[PDB]
């Protein structure tokens, strides 16, 4: 995989348009890997990170092939050097995670949302860690994309099956992958 951190510049009208319409943002990001997507060798996943005041928004982008960000308009965003991402996963390995997702199969609710997450992670080869107060996860944001439900999960998990876990990172979790949902980000 390849991970690219983009710091969008709100001085750019196009950047603001994309920040306000996930569909448009996906269209712009797709340009960096258009041929790969055309040949079915790509799975573009991204996440508009939680906002910090009025500061420039950060968008984390994950692709299977090397992206060409020169396709972006000048001033659209500050492009940080894309980094190869090939995680070394092992059984029992504990990792912190972040995932903005649409809690459903296709495009107590708070407890149902966590329940949905548990099943998706287990099916994907991961497992939510258990704390003294239940599943190690919290809903940082519960909102709608323009209405598609978007839930931001953050917590701790462990790798159960390395191969399935890796496939899950490459594949994404849940629907709305073309709307900035589904990117499972992990870190020690």
């Amino acid at each position: 995989m390849w991970l690219t951190k983009l710091v969008l510049n709100p001085a750019s009208r196009a950047a603001r348009r994309d920040l306000a319409n996930p569909y448009e943002m996906h269209r712009t990001l797709s340009k960096a890997v258009s041929r790969a997507l055309e040949e079915g060798r790509e799975r573009l996943l991204w996440r508009l990170e939680p906002a910090r005041g009025l500061e420039p928004p950060v968008v984390l982008v994950q692709t299977l092939t090397e992206p060409d960000w020169s396709v972006l308009d000048e001033g659209y965003a500050q492009v940080f050097p894309p980094k190869p991402f090939h995680p070394a996963l092992k059984p029992g390995q504990r990792l912190r995670f972040r995932l903005r997702a649409n809690p459903a199969k296709r495009l107590k609710t708070p407890a149902e949302k966590v329940a949905w997450l548990e099943r998706r992670l287990e099916e994907g080869g991961f497992r939510l860690l258990e704390g003294e107060r239940g599943p190690w996860v919290q809903i940082l944001q519960d909102t709608f994309l323009e209405q598609v439900q978007a839930v931001l999960f953050e917590g701790r998990l462990e790798v159960v099956d390395p191969e399935r876990a890796l496939a899950t990172l490459r594949r994404g979790v849940g629907p709305g992958k073309a709307l900035g949902l589904g990117l499972l980000s992990v870190a020690p």
